[PDB]
């Protein structure tokens, strides 16, 4: 956990990289700029983010990186609350003696990992233990002494934990937030851990990997690959896991294929499951027909309300890059006058989805969730709430309310509207609503809640008044002729495929090589045809829901005989079963 | 010691674990060639003596422990943290740190629940330290060493969620009770090393009685079992106090042992509450076997048991040892989403009467789907643990069920569920469910006594899609009656010379060197059949195990007796 | 495995309501019952024993 | 600060023992002047020169 990682290793953090360099690198080379005006440069950054996002990646290649000349950054790594001892002396004599020896290598880096456990908030008993490592830390981060060009580095998973007193300049001056890659950072992310690789994939398929790697953190990419390659050496050389002797295997004709990355994409769950919230998810391939025609409509009322497709303004990405290839040009005239006027773009954004009972709302709200992928989504569905047994339904809603406001372009999300505003105390909705109206109007916290039968006259006159659904419901109706349609076309293309595409694995004729140790198908289309309108009538005025069960119960019908090739009983069977 | 061949079942995982501590060893160059790390770090998880700890064991003193010796640390949860406030955190780091100098290392933290619990309790902040702790030494991602640590646990959601990531344990074993064919084989090693090896009827017919049993459970049957041998065979040694009357092997563990040591010897799956999955009783069978194979076809249509033709889930090395591969891109996804389009919204309520033998009906299908990851939400699963709440144990074990993708959400007494389980945590049920995908397989399995339909289409668990799914649980059929009680009548035609009585012996123990027909016409029978199915008209099983039973001492109570008239007369006299 | 279950078979559901007038000696009646019941593994559900501890529920 | 709070809940309910007697300031709707200021301000942007605007 020392070297051989760099900035080249890092993908999709570039903003953050700049700014290191500019902290830790860039004043080390560059003495007279920083002297001319008299500054000292910001030292201690507090890396916070959803774990596997590369934080501790991230200090290891500052720490390699910038030691590449002949100027050695020295890096004293300490993990969380690995120095206390049973007594009272060594807590804070071990946190001298590493400062100590830090101002002695002049440039070094102290990264604590995992800082919530060492500095933890002053509770209401057991000061002691905490406060004493607590109080030493902040005498010597901040002493009156000079401490030297020691970087300090912390990490952790959230930071309302660390005391509030290191969040100061001087100390942490910088927080640095590590959000789950996008569709680019993770792009980046499988072609740089699929580099060293000696027959490497395509882009194309990379691209398909990174699409299909929604909620993936670069820990979970990696594990991917880990797998992938795993499953590759189990499918070109099994006879190793059975024999206790090393035998001559070839690193050669080892390729990974896309059937193994396929694999190790079931074996791994990303930590965007294991979170109790809605993982947002594109619309599964089956429901696409039924649902994407209005889908796409929220997305254009979404773009209406969030000047998503319209970045002009507030397009940081990376500063470095936007003085690097943009060019400048009275003075509050402007950029005042020009940035209140189009942050004046946004005025209350709000959106109630309402359809009948069992319309895919679970399945529109996944996708809205995946199509607003630079926005922090909130969860306040009951299972979020109730799932932390310490907290309460008040305090959960107002910490993520909190959360939200800050990384402003945010979505507080609430699926089951129904039986949220049945199941929670009258006075949370209410806390909740008194939170939103003491929000700025230009202020990007979308209000998104779906909702399954919900009368208007609650959102009328009720308690949901006090959010503002005026303009913003939206009407989820049942799906038309044509997606039905399309549905069950696709069904139809599964029922009449031939027994010799539908895949059957195999039956080996000869074994494995030991290692040395050191018909025609009968379908009339009259039939498809009736088939067809059958499937078409039965299904009127259904939802998704009941669409889907009837996919379900004749995909089971076609499924029975997917090597019969006389056709006639599977269809005969199907007809029979819609009646 | 142990090798891989002392573990009964969990040949799938004995084949995963040697792509994180075996192969890296001994292949280095395969691994290096890919640029890849052994995931390093396991979380076993299930019920008590399932073998994580012979797992572990055999895992680190069978691996090549020739000239790359790989060393073991055992250390317990409750062992690391101590009475004193920074104790804990600098022994985890010497341990870490000992493991480290060792390189090739593997770190068994047994109880893992004590050690790095939950946060929703526990204040006094130790715990926050120690759980940083844990999280930042066993970091998989920057090459520590060759550290493996295995964490055992009887349920994964009763440890720390930030543990269950990447780096930190990456896969998750789950170890089950073992079924037949694992408890056959389990047997068959314990049985190995005796100087008179079972048969293989013997051994079979132990697997189909030990039901509900774990691995610890049967090494102490077999234990017990041998120690009854040694007691009856030669019980002169008990009660002599001179000195060693030395005796050689003739020693038969026969079946008179066995099912001793099966009274005497106690499950550990008796211990937890709710129906422990095993199979309908022998005795009530044929009062429910017919209902019962309905709802198994039931429960094979909605759920493709049979025919999972595309889900074999074996060792997928053993599926490429034995099998070969094989546009060519549509034929993986189309087929694939074409898969698990079947699964639609698993479902079942079996609603019957009263006493139905409903905690039967659920312990067969329960042990039907042994495959399954059975998550029982039942009235003293949940209230039993006082460190979590109603709404967060709920919740829990539906996520658990989520990520364990098959898996059976199991509600036993749903209507006493409906009723002392308040509204809030039924209705955060209901979102649940109705946050799951279609394609995922969970199914509701619930089982009510006399619950009103209204209930379900207009009630609070309408939310629930128990529209189409009811299946009902019926009072069984003359002919099921008249078999049930067949079994009584074969127990009053039994003459008192086959009952196995005790008689004691004329002659004393040894000591060695110092180195009629029953008087019952099928007349009598016939009228107590007619008058034993005439008084159980529209009756229920418990009501008919009630008859069952009270006529059962009616017939064992005269069981020395050869003229079976004054029982026969008392059988009538009784049910009148 | 025929004699065992028809000899297990013989408990059905053991249960058993003592009921009288008020201050009927139930208090000895109870202590007696337990007493003739001594190899059995007496688990007490009155009050006393419930609230005493006062961790779990 | 409160909206729409109706006057009898602060000199006869519960907030009438907090002195609200003459101390209550009523916030009006803006006047006409003020709404021709604002969409005078916002009309002004659709006065500005496509190349006046800071599109970098
Ligand atoms: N942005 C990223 N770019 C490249 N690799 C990444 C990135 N984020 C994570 N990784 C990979 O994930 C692995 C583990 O990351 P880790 O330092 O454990 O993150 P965290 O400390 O947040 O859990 C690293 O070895 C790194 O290769
Ligand atoms: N799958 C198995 N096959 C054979 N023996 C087993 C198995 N599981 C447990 N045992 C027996 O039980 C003991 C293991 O107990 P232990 O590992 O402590 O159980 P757990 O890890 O579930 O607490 C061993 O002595 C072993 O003989």
């Amino acid at each position: 956990v020392d070297m051989n990682v760099n900035f080249d290793d890092i993908g999709g953090l570039d903003n953050y990289i700049d700014q290191l360099k500019e902290m830790v690198a860039l004043p080390l080379l560059y003495p007279e700029l920083y002297q001319n005006f008299n500054i000292t440069p910001p030292r201690g950054v507090l890396f916070h983010g959803p774990p596997g996002t590369g934080k501790t990646l991230m200090a290891r290649a500052l720490a390699a990186s910038c030691s590449s000349d002949e100027r050695k950054i020295t890096f004293f790594m300490r993990k969380g609350a690995d120095i206390l001892s049973k007594w009272v002396g060594e807590a804070e004599r071990q946190l001298r003696l590493l400062f100590e020896e830090a101002k002695k290598h002049q440039p070094s880096i102290i990264f604590f990992d995992e800082i919530d456990g060492l500095a933890p908030v002053r509770s209401s008993k057991q000061e002691q233990i905490h406060a004493s490592i607590v109080s030493t830390l902040l005498a010597l981060m901040d002493g009156m002494d000079n401490r030297g060009q020691v970087i300090v580095i912390g990490a952790t998973n959230r930071p309302d934990a660390v005391d509030p007193a290191l969040r100061r300049p001087g100390r942490f001056d910088r927080e640095f937030y590590f959000p789950l890659p996008d569709v680019k950072a993770r792009f980046k992310i499988l072609q740089i851990q699929t580099r060293k690789w000696s027959s490497p994939l395509s882009t194309n398929f990379i691209d398909k990997l990174a699409f299909l790697t929604k909620g993936y953190g670069g820990a979970d990419l990696r594990s991917l690959c880990t797998e992938a390659a795993l499953i590759s050496i189990q499918r070109s050389f099994p006879q190793i896991y059975r024999s206790n002797d090393k035998l001559l295997v070839d690193p050669s004709k080892i390729k990974v294929k896309v059937s193994d990355f396929m694999l190790a994409l079931k074996k791994i769950v990303p930590s965007s499951a294991r979170s109790t919230g809605s993982s947002p998810q594109p619309l599964p391939e089956l429901i696409k027909p039924l649902l994407a025609d209005q889908l796409n409509n929220l997305k254009n009322k979404l773009d209406y309300m969030l000047n998503i497709k319209d970045t002009t303004f507030q397009r940081n990405t990376s500063l470095l890059q936007n003085f690097i290839d943009y060019e400048e040009y009275s003075s509050f005239r402007s950029y005042e006058f020009f940035e209140s006027m189009a942050e004046s773009q946004i005025c209350k954004p709000r959106l109630l989805i309402n359809g009948p009972k069992g319309n895919g709302q679970q399945y529109v709200g996944a996708a809205i969730l995946n199509y607003l992928e630079e926005f922090n989504v909130q969860n306040l569905d009951l299972a979020s709430l109730v799932s932390e047994s310490s907290r309460t339904i008040e305090a959960a809603v107002v910490q993520s309310f909190m959360e939200a406001k800050k990384r402003q372009p945010s979505v507080v999300f609430i699926p089951n509207l129904d039986i949220w505003i049945n199941t929670i105390p009258e006075n949370v909705i209410l806390v909740l609503s008194g939170l939103f109206r003491s929000l700025q109007s230009n202020e990007k916290i979308l209000l998104l809640c779906l909702a399954e039968n919900l009368d208007i006259s609650e959102v009328k006159n009720g308690i949901l008044s006090d959010f503002a659904f005026d303009k913003n419901i939206f009407q989820l109706h049942k799906p038309s002729k044509e997606n039905i349609t399309r549905y069950f076309s696709n069904l139809i293309e599964l029922l009449k495929t031939k027994p010799s595409d539908i895949p059957m694995k195999k039956r080996r004729v000869k074994p494995l090589p030991e290692l040395q140790k050191v018909k025609e198908l009968i379908l009339t289309p009259e039939q498809i045809k009736k088939v067809s309108a059958c499937l078409i009538e039965h299904c009127q005025n259904f939802t998704v829901s009941q669409l889907e069960d009837v996919h379900s119960s004749v995909a089971k019908i076609i499924w029975k005989s997917k090597s019969a090739w006389d056709k006639t009983g599977t269809v005969d069977e199907i007809i029979k079963f819609l009646s």
